[PDB]
């Protein structure tokens, strides 16, 4: 994982290593990059499954000591460990009880996902989906004791870029 | 499924005709007993699954003018329009935007679950599912316009005996 | 099957048996409406899966002899043998070896799947989805000797509920 | 199932209702006739899979009063509950702690499953699958207390007529 | 996987990489350190499935020149090729045509998995998955020609942590 | 990727890399040997499906600048990412808009898959998965503007030798 270039031209242009498929079993797993291994992080009290594909940016650092995450929309769940091609249609603002928690929001490059090309930006992005994903992050980890996460709203292109172009150089010292 | 016997020693060897299977994607259906099939009824905005099989007991009739509805744990989901030999551990209640419900939780008669014969009563369900089914009701609604759930509580086999033999009875006039 | 009705309110608000769901291994099943069980009728030579929900509007006769068929878009497969309440988008114009044949598309009503209620009329299907309808129907049976697909082009919603009237007309007599 | 014919052309050209899917997760459901629906019966102790498809032919009542049974074989599962015009084999030739036990090997009509027709008797069955089956029915319900299944051997077409045309007729008296 | 770590604190809070998920298709695969790959070693002939992930403890050699194996319970199959930080909970005990092997059982840290946490020894594990993994062994490789397998018993912590502590110790010589 | 050797006993006795297992969902990866990563290529617009396993042999370089690609044929589908030791049956000869492209038709050592050792030629493949696979690749890109690819026909155990004794060479240099 550590290899993978961020990106082919940053920060509109990125790589995400996908860790958690759309609606895959309620299993969490976190890239090691040190191993180049997913990691069982946690099974999920609630049960919820990702409504979409979620992973991170390598080669990224973002405020929290993380990499930049990443959910993916696609028409067929990705497999866990492979890397995809993308690019940025927003991002989901959040605070849980450790801080602010952003997750970007993308979509293949056209040339990999045609069926994704209409999506220009986090508004495309149907309404039950947007509704689907804000409940998903606002419960899903609601029976995991000392935890919480609170939705703020969602953000538009240049707000997502900046999170790229900052982790990236954050990575690099 | 109108033929279907409630149970073969009513109130505590009863029949489920299975509607839901645990963990399947989350769709809705709810058997037309006028027609014998599964309808489509919704799918669930927040969807999220069932964590357990979801089921009625034919020929019975609640307050609510369905049938008692159950909650039935197995290892493996069942079949949806399958039946299922069961005995009930408890239930639990609940009220939404249109009054009280109550769900029954139940296990595979012994015979046909040997995996489930340790669970007497319904404190024997791990806590780990209770609080999952529990935070399943609470939410999974969310984002079904003017609909809310809230849960009260679990009780034992006594008030889910009662809730058969009333239904039981109401079903026949 | 062959009670379950048409429609609550012909020809726009209407009944599908599902038959063949979305991406299901590559089997044909065709409801026998005499037995009320589905029927196992080809493995399909080229191996190819319907891209979408596939089924029948019960209690009509197409000219061709069987009843009027749909293909139902969804957000995730729908149950082999369930019922579903839906509505046309359009319909798809072919022409096979034996003659006219001619598929409804339609979505579930509104109430049932809101996910799909943005969608008004068959332009609003995505292009990659309708072309992908199209390649299916064109090669499918490719390799089943004897026999042949064309596809003419799509129809509105016009040509569709005519296709229905006509189908609830003939298979009164 | 009690309305469905024995086949189209006894023995030779049967109908086989299907039970438990090839390799479908280890619960196993008996059709109740009487009801229309498919019962689960037991979830198997051992966990094992069938190899193949299981089921049985409507309107037979074999010596130890079930219907006649076989395994269909077919290059994807068949659904749960559906029925397949199909043509025998031979048979599988058993004893368990109740007495005689025979399994007919069957495979879909040439005209439903063109993959299956180069099968012309149960020799042509690969070695590696006739092994498979023999050792499931020896073990599957080795953690049934009680119980005990020992393989005879294999018959050939002959037999499997013999037993439809016997089961076809003890059925109607 | 050659440089992933044997655990954090052995030998109580070890590390495995998973080879074969629970439930899998019938294939075994085995890790190839050298390569950092799962390898397709052998279609199970009998097509039996591991009741429970099976995997190895990285950076050991056991007296059989293999990694210490370990069966890892948990409530969803997990990942192929992932690492899990794991817990004992004893060892089953066998012999095979080529001499001892022992497998241990094992579950996720308590705070990965809270579903197991309830699990302290290998009496808590249920009768009938100790039984079922007991026949899957004895039974597994039944059709691989030369082969044999028996099954003499469980054992608890003390002896899973020994197994541990010494092929930790011969890997480094 | 980049370390897997290319076979044991070249060309007869080599080693393939799964990239898409067969019946996956309609997305194609390809390996990055610089990475040691499945690359999301491209979601098929017919969204047709690889009728067998699909992979290349690592440590060959193929006339078009990528490795020998390779479809093995198996019992149960392959994991992604996963390494097969594997035999030749022949290939399938083909050309795109681009030139010359050559699939090799191989299934895995007899001692891996039993289940496959009666196969020793092309010609031993079933007709309706050779015509199956044809089909396959006249028609998968058909949705991929500006491609287009035509089958000329198979060939034996010694072109498909040649054709990794030439990748074989052509690698290093
Ligand atoms: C959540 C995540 C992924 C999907 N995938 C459906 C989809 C995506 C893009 C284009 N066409 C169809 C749907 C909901
Ligand atoms: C929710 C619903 C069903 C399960 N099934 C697991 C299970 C049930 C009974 C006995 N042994 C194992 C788990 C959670
Ligand atoms: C719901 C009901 C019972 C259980 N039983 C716990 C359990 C542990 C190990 C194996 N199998 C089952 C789990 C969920
Ligand atoms: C073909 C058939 C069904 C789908 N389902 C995806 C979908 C449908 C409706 C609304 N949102 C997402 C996609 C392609
Ligand atoms: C068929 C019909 C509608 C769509 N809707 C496109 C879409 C994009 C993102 C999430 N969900 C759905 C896709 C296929
Ligand atoms: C056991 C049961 C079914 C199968 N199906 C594979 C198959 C069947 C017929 C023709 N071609 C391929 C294999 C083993
Ligand atoms: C049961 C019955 C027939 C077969 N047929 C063998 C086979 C080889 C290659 C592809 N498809 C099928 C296998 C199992
Ligand atoms: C065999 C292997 C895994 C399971 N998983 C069920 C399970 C495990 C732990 C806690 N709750 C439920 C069951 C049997
Ligand atoms: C296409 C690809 C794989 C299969 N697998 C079935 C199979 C293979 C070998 C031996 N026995 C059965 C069938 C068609």
């Amino acid at each position: 994982f550590s290899n993978v270039p961020a990106g082919k031209d940053l920060p509109q242009d990125f790589n995400v290593i996908i860790e958690i498929p759309a609606q895959s079993e309620p299993v969490k797993y976190e890239a090691d990059k040190a191993l180049g291994l997913l990691v069982v992080d946690r099974f999920i009290g609630t049960g919820m499954r990702y409504p979409v594909n979620y992973g991170f940016i390598p080669q990224t650092l973002s405020g929290d000591g993380d990499p930049v995450d990443v959910l993916v929309i696609t028409p067929f769940p990705l497999l866990a460990g492979s890397v995809v091609r993308a690019r940025a249609l927003g991002m989901l603002k959040m605070t849980d009880e450790s801080g602010v928690d952003a997750k970007l929001v993308a979509v293949p490059h056209d040339k990999v996902c045609p069926m994704t090309a209409n999506l220009k930006s986090i508004d495309d992005v149907p309404a039950y989906l947007k509704d689907q994903i804000k409940h998903f992050f606002e419960q899903y980890k609601a029976l995991e004791k000392g935890k919480w996460v609170k939705v703020e709203g969602w953000d538009g292109i240049d707000a997502a870029h900046k999170e790229i172009t900052d982790g990236v150089a954050n990575f690099k010292k």
